[PDB]
């Protein structure tokens, strides 16, 4: 304990997502809002797009096992792949989805002046575009309950 250690050109990668995946309390720490993918259910009008706030209160704490990169391959579904999309020094993409299809998880950072790393997307299939504009309060129930479990193993 005593000293740090941070550099003088923007923290590591492995560095910021070490206690990404074992801290709870401080993912809230490193995320920008709305971010690139808000929230956006389709109305009442069953055509009309309408985006919804993102914040913390829609915050899944995501663990270390999504942090994998696999490339399934079905004969009944598709190709299910976890790989990078884009290799910059300021900013890391990580999409999951079928080869040519959706995805369920996109997960983005750019690294602030700061050098703090930031989420800047939090996509994850709970804020798909597969639930309808009455079932939001539903998801954010369940989204607490998901994150009681992350909590009690590894806050």
């Amino acid at each position: 304990g005593d000293s740090e250690l941070t550099t003088q050109d923007g923290e590591d990668f492995k560095s910021f997502l070490d206690k990404f995946t074992s801290s709870a309390a401080f993912q809230y720490t490193r995320v920008k809002f709305p971010l690139k993918t808000p929230i956006t259910l389709l109305a009442d009008d069953g055509e009309t797009e309408k985006t919804f706030p993102f914040t913390k209160e829609k915050w899944p704490l995501l663990d270390s096992e999504t942090m994998k990169e696999e490339r399934i391959t079905q004969e009944e579904g598709g190709i299910y792949v976890s790989k990078f999309t884009l290799n910059e020094p300021k900013h890391k993409i990580f999409e999951a989805g079928y080869e040519e299809s959706e995805v369920d998880l996109r997960v983005e950072f750019e690294l602030q002046a700061d050098g703090k790393w930031y989420v800047v997307d939090c996509y994850t299939g709970w804020y798909g575009y597969d639930l309808p504009i009455g079932e939001l309060k539903q998801t954010i129930q369940n989204v607490k309950e998901e994150n009681a479990a992350f909590k009690e193993i590894h806050p």
